[PDB]
């Protein structure tokens, strides 16, 4: 019983656990405090990182001047990974910009930081998930779907509202339950367990017609800040809508080995495939889109296509941030 | 972040940056030194090619018998990928027959070679705003256009800046004025030139136009494209989608006048041939004179499209004397693999610094765009990433900055 | 009524009437002491060449070390072109290695060359035509075809006979007439007036088989020293049988311009073709093959496809020699 | 006169002869200098490229800290194709990681790199005759293949040269010895070696075999061609037109088993990438880790072979460390645009001048192909003209020989 | 009976005096050329070294007494 | 729980003693690496630093005796 994080990309602000804030262009064995416990979810901020254990634990590393991760203000960086405190153990996390929130065992939500340095609890009126990006969060209830924060693209609610302090109704089914909401920088897309989209606000980014998107089923949709990624197994591709102007766009050229995992930074696309040519069966890890830090490989021109940075002999889980990338292996 | 330019055909004085001197008939990788650079705009010559960057630096390689590129006499050929040298960071480029003319942020226009080893000021009227300086040149003459004027200099042997004949004009003259619409560009020729306005009219057109082209005809046209060759003129249609020809067409220059089956969405032409893309991802084809590789293996000039290369992103291309040039990646732009803006944001979601006096927004690296009040009052909205090679736009009006700068406490120069 | 010649090509022994001994690549113009008189055939030798003109007079220059041009021992080369003594009128003419035969008005067979430096008839059994190349040697008239030379590839008779002196009866239809000769350095292309091949003896290049292509119709065909080229109008494209070795097979691209002549060399192809996309309808001559000296144009790789060498507004008339290219033009 | 050479893949160290340090995923014409040259062979190490040429000489680029190239030891590296100093006309070249090893005209065996900046002649003890001297290396061992008998040095960590393990071998031995087939070629791995004679059959094979690999199961095969990567096996099996693979196969490096429609005319292997040549009018495919570009565009290593070129003429094609070379016209084998022997002659058909002891034969070009008398009585039947440079076989044996001699009036050696 | 690639006046050609010949920019990079010894006895297509191209020259003998002059040479 | 391109003995491994660092050839020019530190704390797979290649280097403890008396450090 052990996860292994590997992690690389932009380390500008020591976000990446490595202890150092030099990039990285190779996957980097993060070593938290524990490292034995393992880990249920990576989320990423602008600059910090935290990792949510399945022991309730959240560790944390990065910038700090927004107060993101210690309430201590007069620390602006935490160097390697530290534990965050938090007034109840954590099931579930998810990051902002410069902010992280947090639903607890007792079904609360906290957030920090954006200014903040003290974890202030968001009151949403059973499983109980959060997700987040940029300057938005939503917590997701059964059907009903609760989201604030930013709203300058009507990504809540009508009209354009600059921004909301308390959790309003983004969406309510409302007869089948919601699976979890993929969120970009302004725009939202909503989908529910059966695998199909069911509702869409904010801006969203170019050829993508909502109204034809919504008659289809068994889709999972990924997103980053400015496009929308939608992981066909059927067809075994990667649909993208987009500008696409650092190939963010998924290589429409055939796919010979299985999807099995796909996820999303802020401007990049983590593929894992099923690589069965050899007597045992491994996953090779892939990445496309805008990669200049290093966050998809050793090639950091941002070429079209995807690039091999990993082959493993257990199903990894994948993780996106901001430039960069985690891989999280079992041992 | 880094171009990817393809460069083929004519090569006799290693004008295609690939270190010999063999002519090409398959698109090469020509890398400007070591891990390249972010290439704007290509600038052909008879026999030198020019490489204008995103942040004005000049990069040059081929002949310098004439000091197109280099102001040592000394040196007659540069061998690779090497820096010109410039008074002032570049904003456009153009190159003649052995000339090449930029234009630099200051708004002074420069020109070197033919005979002079040394960047001399052309002196042209021009006003002091927002107005851009494009510069435009071809064989023997040079075009520069700010807005709504024309201005140019060189050849006039066929009366193609004024009346009548010359043998030279050094100091440039007005060469046509509008009226009412800017001008968008000028499609320049061998010893004719054609200039349109931004509705995609023609405006003006002198010197001696190739046979067919009638020119009252073509001024009631509207939305053309127009593109030239040296002894044959190309008007791109894109409401019947096709690419209209005028000239003798020995050579197969006259566009193929069958249906095609993908939209036009690009079209450039060299000295005499022409290069077509097309979508479907991106197809780049090649027409016309081609018999030093330039269109491709087949150098028959044989009539009809040769497909010379296919792409995932919009590529933009340039075409020089027999030589071929396709850029990926490109400064900048629009569109698929264009590494141009990546995005556009208003100033009502710009994060206001009073105490820095600039505008700052989230960069997906970590880092963020900045951008300065200062320089927003002198009309710029580029924010640019300190980290990264990321760029946005942002939305506003002079209006705007009244706010911001009522919020800092500082007075405006209003 | 005036003929222009064109030369390029093998130049070191002055076999282009150009006065000097440097190789070319670009089309020269080649004036004789006349150039008033139409220019009927140019035959060509290893380095010698002869201009027949439609008047009986035969101009030559080149190497004399064989003998081949003039009977003066003590002449070695022939610096300029040069009037060829003859016996007779000449009415036909060809070239060997180091030989030159005519057909004079009377219809006699005269040979001079490879050693032998004055004019000495050769005796064969109404049109009569001479065909020639290499080390052999060919008088057609009506359906008898003549021949002398070698024979150490049976190009002539059974069996293997190193040389025959005296003209024998290589081939008979005997029915319908023959219209030329094809030959090549050990092997020879009989075709009749109808267009198809009749027969074929000596060591015919790999790939062509005899009793297949004697079923074709309306076939012209050209012979370089190492290999066979069919004319196909049908088609409009040009078949090659042989090595290859240095692109001498005919490029089986697609041709978008009507072929309207075809000549060989020793080893490289001369193509016309009709140019007909400007108000003016010209012809483009094209080269393929062998080419190091220049004589395909100023790309001297040998690289397989066509090469442009010149563009006419009347239909040339063209002609191969060793590594010589000879370009004939009407005022 | 002229080989296109045609280079793609991993390029860190300059080793492409590009120029530049940009890994390349599609075939980019490699030029030799000036106006190249015809170029026989192209052997490969980590970091070096070596081609040798038709008239014995050595040109080099690529990296040169252990001194794979020059003797210059404050040089790092080889910038562009740079002429490798020899101490006599080379036959036959090869490569192991940081080593460049040649054979010359005299039969020696000189061996630089792996830190010695010099030729040092490997003494490995061969006859004196027509057997001619081969030379094959891969990673840290090479072997000398004279007809026969393989002599072979370097490592043997996993016995590929001997019994039992050493770390390494300065002195040549004896590897294998047959028999009665001579030795046609020795296919070599990272550790391992396999070795074929002229008939096609696994003689021998030594070191740590791929997976799945039974030697004694395939020694029964005949009409075999064995090809290596660095951890795997590959036999082109003409007879089913297929090529069967032996390895872990965790980049794609085990050959598609699917059914192909083109027959296979030529396999050849980098360090963990294959090369198919097909016909149909030649097409080359590529297969393998290729996460350089040295497979094609596509970089994932997807299994499948990825078209990278094809061409009227059959190429040649060399693996590298994820490179691959594409030569056409090379020096010379046998096919269409090979440039290879223009013809062979009996000596019966030759011109024999007893004055200057030496045959002509008429060259297509105006000249006469030549030969000396001396010369074919030392086993050369090679005639070369002076002037260009077309070559002739002379079919002749040493009994016809004696007729001329004669002739002449002059006594053979016999 | 040349198919020309474009017809040029002669003022528009570039003389060079030294070797007494005519150039002009061909589109290949290289330049058309024609002595002005063979334009006295009647030539009138300039030549491009590298490339299949023609061009005409158009002039009248008596525009080659400048030429001439300006060479130091007389016909 | 890396899948790997190789196993490679200790013996097999290029090891520097100026850097503490064990490096190994890879097939695209570059070398595998990793250091002495990490193998002692139980690390056994090198890592190419342009490539998505590893290896595993077959050692045990007591291997590394050699290499660190060779470097002149203790563990
Ligand atoms: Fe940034
Ligand atoms: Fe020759
Ligand atoms: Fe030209
Ligand atoms: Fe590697």
């Amino acid at each position: 019983a052990m996860s292994c994080v590997y992690a690389f990309g932009s380390n500008g602000q020591r976000q990446l656990g490595l202890g150092h804030d030099e990039d990285m262009d190779t996957p980097q064995r993060s070593v938290p405090g524990d490292d034995g416990a393992i880990v249920r979810k990576i989320a990423c901020g602008g600059n910090h990182s935290v990792m949510l254990t399945n022991d309730g634990n959240l560790v944390g590393c990065g910038d700090n001047r927004r107060g993101e991760l210690d309430s201590a203000q007069a620390l602006r960086q935490v160097h390697d990974w530290r534990p965050v405190e938090v007034p109840a153990p954590v099931v579930d996390v998810a990051c902002g910009w410069d902010t992280t929130v947090i639903v607890d065992a007792d079904g609360r939500v906290w957030q920090r930081g954006g200014g903040c340095y003290e974890f202030t609890q968001q009151h949403v009126p059973e499983r109980i998930a959060v997700y987040g990006c940029f300057q938005n969060f939503v917590v997701v209830q059964g059907t009903r779907v609760y989201g604030w924060g930013s709203n300058t693209k009507c990504q809540l609610q009508e009209p354009k509202s600059r921004s909301l302090k308390e959790p309003v109704l983004v969406y309510d089914t409302g007869s089948v339950a919601v699976d979890y909401v993929a969120m970009g920088k302004d725009f939202m897309v909503i989908v529910d367990e059966g695998g199909r989209i069911v509702h869409a606000s904010g801006r969203l980014p170019t050829g993508f017609e909502l109204k034809q998107q919504q008659k289809r089923h068994n889709l999972v949709v990924l997103c980053m800040w400015t496009s929308i990624h939608l992981w066909n197994a059927r067809l075994n591709t990667v649909e993208s809508f987009g500008r696409g102007t650092h190939s963010q766009l998924f290589p429409q050229e055939r796919l010979d080995f299985p999807i099995v995992g796909v996820a999303t930074g802020s401007e990049h696309g983590i593929l894992t495939t099923a690589n069965q040519e050899g007597k045992s069966h491994c996953y090779n890890v892939y990445c496309w889109g805008w990669g200049e830090h290093g966050n998809c490989g050793p090639q950091k021109g941002s070429q079209p296509g995807l690039q091999l940075v990993g082959q493993y002999s257990g199903k990894p889980r994948v993780f996106g941030g901001c430039a960069t990338t985690w891989i999280v292996l079992g041992s």
